């Protein structure tokens, strides 16, 4: 519509005890209040992380077979840079 627009990592972990949320896939921003009642599969939307963070596929089935991934229609935005691990060190957790 405009332009991408990175949010800081304090807006995307601020929806959770309300109702609408959005969730990151390691650089974007989903914001998928419409995805809640868009493909009602087992709860396994929205909820698919556990090794260290990370939502690789969280499509569920149903909306006409195995559908593709609708990464396109539920973004808002990027994530901001300052955040981004690409700058000074790549990572570490250990």
């Amino acid at each position: 519509d405009k332009d991408v627009k990175y949010y800081t990592l304090e807006e995307i972990q601020k929806h959770k005890d309300s109702k609408s949320t959005w969730v990151i896939l390691h650089h974007k921003v989903y914001d998928l209040t419409k995805f809640l009642e868009e493909h009602p599969g087992g709860e396994e939307v929205l909820r698919e992380q556990a090794g260290g963070d990370a939502t690789e596929n969280f499509e569920d089935v149903g909306h006409s077979t195995d559908a593709r991934e609708l990464s396109k229609t539920y973004i808002i935005g990027e994530l901001h840079p300052d955040d981004r691990s690409k700058i000074a060190k790549p990572s570490e957790t250990l």
